[PDB]
């Protein structure tokens, strides 16, 4: 059958990955005691928009539930699928033939059904005659709370529904958890877009020199992943933090736009990620910018390695995902104690959750056609009201398919260091005496993606990690070199 | 003063910049007769986004008209602009403290006041407050409708913001027109965008090669802006149209995405411009894929190329948009008809809009901070209707300040080469024969960028156009052109 391409070295990813996604869709929704036969599901595709008022276009990147669904790359799109029968129509816009005068060959229906291998195609406003004529039971349709934004998914529209008895809260826990577990097909497109990811990780690593801007190696990452691997987006804005800005975590949106000077000394923190049609990167380097390690840095960064590989030697199916968390917090708390950073009672640490005050944020997240994949809280799993746990974007145990980050880091946040100092509670396990000495040391990041399999985890990202092969890296070895 | 910089060799763009714009709006509306006594201009800026439904933000980019009076990079912001006064204020939102975490440092508002250049600044929860405090007469608000796009400008809107009166007709047109005329310090940003621009072109023809993907181009000049410019965004979505794709006008869209092999014997037609600092450039430039032109692909690049020059050399104050359009179009004929695909009377192909099968869209427009700026059909202005002139952006006047894109092209669109053929009126000037081996040669266009001066115009552009300067240029030769 037909595949997605771009060409050179890129990945020809079928369009039966699409198909198979439709198929399991069914067969959920065939289980499904509530729904009735006859049902149809409805989605309404993204469509073109521009900057503000004018006439700048927008370039337009799928919805992704419509892509998880059709993998369609055309604004103005709907799609249904027949349940019972698993049967797809792709209904595309209807353009005047004239429109050739500037699109050049305006394709047809059959263009459009041989491209996409759907059942059938028919124009976007015939959709209330094509409905009609189906004569279906009910209309599912999109509806549901994305738990990491609030927003709420925008259900399909069209002239005439209201003609049609309409569902819209069936279909969203049930698509979203088809997008929790990942096929065969999407786990070989996940793992091309860690390789794209890795290698260009890997460029700016052996690149990146003291006295250049940050930005500079943003550019270099996104014109790696797209000249080299096809991928016109990023998964995210990427964050090129050195100095104290890698303590920043949010940095290098609009208003902290990696216009930062790389100096001597920084440590860099590095997360970028390439979207390879629709499908996500998430992956986190950290490094020094002069290419050595001070003692200072080793000891942080391999504290941070040690939880990494802690958690991703413990993670398997029934693994709760909070537990991996406070896994990570205990490891950097002992290391940190074991720097001199902290003393005490590594145990009394964890009970006044001092770990959060150097990881602030969740150990991961799902992956998948978003960055932070739908899922990561159904009805029923509850979000946990402590520091650090309470930033996890999932509580749910592990099971085979899933896709996760892995991203532990420790940080040097001021606000939170002297919350920490102010509160009787946790002021007596710090040494300022040796804790001023990291004051502005930014952080540590250390982000793999993996998937959940029958029996532990399959890593996906390919960076160097240990501090001789990050060093083995920025000196310009190949890769087939073995510290 | 302070200044915008991206480091590096980036340019230094004084935030005066945006004070005299300022000064300039409050000029203009001191002078119309509807503009009451205690008017105060209130724009909102634009806002945090994200991918749908998602939590997956997209990088921010200020809307115009808000960045043209303030510069302001950072979402969610207000700005006022007191009319008999021109005090300036930014509203700026109200972060927690808890917030550093994340965003990075909490800025104070003295911080914001020192940066923008403002006369005062206060957090966006007190905007009713302030605004209430300074007794206006009435909010002068944005809402207009744009001649390119069709769309209403977003008027601004707060909480409170019921309790004044409201004119939402005034502001739109007096700053739009100010926008039409560059100042100096907008034309030294609109240089420094078609500088970079200009190199990252000349890059590109330097590293094309036969077999490559043509997004494999679009990378290395989106590369090339922001690495060495400071250019984080375009200021349009790359048009990398190889062989048939150069005849197609709107191409590197996601529905037609620039992922066409480039093969020998195809001509490119690449249509690139870096954004800075919110301001535009927007180029094309046209030449073989092997660097080697034949004898028909030079026969129509310097038909274009002679287009091109003599709309530049015929430009000055005075000169009606809509000839030059016409005038591009008569020399198109007479070289197509040099060429054998035309026969007959230029004259009757032009009375016959012969032209615009050749070139169906607007000889150029309007350029700024917006790559189609605003201002083209101001209120007594009218849009011609005929072939290829309705697609003009703009029917004025050329006066001093103004910038605009010259963008002559000659095309083989099958469509309208087939609508012209079957039209007794028009088949007779063409040449069947000699146009059939011109079907799928795709197109040619030569887009400069140039500011109307006193006597003439500046040209902004500098990428190679001659023959002879593309080849040397793609041979790999050294030195500029
Ligand atoms: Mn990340
Ligand atoms: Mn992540
Ligand atoms: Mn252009
Ligand atoms: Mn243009
Ligand atoms: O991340
Ligand atoms: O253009």
């Amino acid at each position: 059958g037909p595949s997605f391409w771009l060409g050179n070295e890129t990945l020809k990813v079928p369009l039966a990955l699409f198909a198979l996604n439709r198929q399991r869709l069914c067969e959920r929704l065939r289980k499904n005691p509530a729904v009735q036969a006859g049902s149809i599901v409805v989605l309404q595709g993204g469509e073109e928009t521009q900057r503000y008022c004018t006439d700048t276009g927008v370039l337009f990147r799928q919805e992704s539930f419509f892509h998880w669904a059709f993998g369609v790359t055309e604004p103005g799109c709907y799609g249904v699928i027949d349940v019972d029968t698993g049967k797809s129509t792709l209904f595309v816009p209807r353009l005047p033939a004239s429109h050739a005068t500037w699109m050049g060959k305006i394709h047809s229906k059959e263009h459009f059904k041989e491209k996409y291998a759907v059942d059938d195609v028919q124009y976007v406003d015939e959709i209330a005659s094509v409905l009609t004529s189906q004569k279906p039971s009910v209309l599912l349709t999109l509806r549901g709370v994305n738990t990491d934004s609030g927003s709420v998914c925008r259900e399909a529209s069209f002239d005439g529904i209201s003609k049609f008895e309409v569902n819209n809260t069936i279909l969203h826990p049930e698509i979203v958890e088809c997008r929790v577990f990942k096929t065969d097909m999407e786990l070989e497109v996940l793992r091309y877009t860690n390789k794209i990811s890795s290698e260009a990780h890997r460029e700016v690593m052996k690149a990146v020199k003291v006295g250049m801007k940050e930005y500079e190696l943003e550019s270099l990452f996104e014109h790696y992943c797209y000249s080299r691997g096809g991928m016109r987006h990023s998964s995210y804005t990427c964050i090129c933090g050195s100095g104290e800005n890698s303590a920043v975590l949010h940095y290098g949106h609009a208003g902290a736009p990696n216009d930062r000077t790389i100096q001597n000394g920084d440590m860099c923190l590095f997360d970028m990620g390439g979207e390879y049609y629709c499908f996500a990167s998430d992956i986190t380097c950290s490094f020094p910018a002069n290419g050595k390690f001070t003692a200072d840095q080793k000891a942080v960064y391999e504290a941070v390695l040690r939880s990494s590989r802690a958690v991703m030697g413990a993670m398997k199916p029934g693994v709760w995902w909070p537990d991996m968390h406070r896994l990570a917090d205990r490891i950097h708390l002992e290391e940190l104690a074991h720097m001199g950073i902290l003393s005490g009672s590594v145990d009394a640490m964890v009970q006044a959750h001092l770990g959060a005050v150097f990881m602030p944020h969740g150990l991961g997240h799902f992956l998948g056609i978003d960055v932070h994949d739908v899922g990561g809280y159904p009805e029923g799993v509850e979000r946990i009201d402590e520091p650090g746990l309470r930033s996890l974007r999932t509580a749910r145990h592990l099971q085979p398919g899933m896709v996760l980050t892995v991203e532990p880091g420790i940080y040097f946040i001021d606000h939170l260091l002297d919350e920490a100092l102010a509160d009787p509670a946790r002021a007596s396990f710090l040494n300022r005496e040796v804790l001023q000495r990291f004051r502005g040391f930014g952080g540590v990041r250390i982000e793999e993606d993996v998937v959940v399999t029958d029996s532990g985890i399959e890593l996906l990202t390919c960076v160097p990690r240990t501090v001789e092969e990050i060093e083995a890296c920025m000196a310009g070895c190949d890769k087939a070199f073995t510290p």
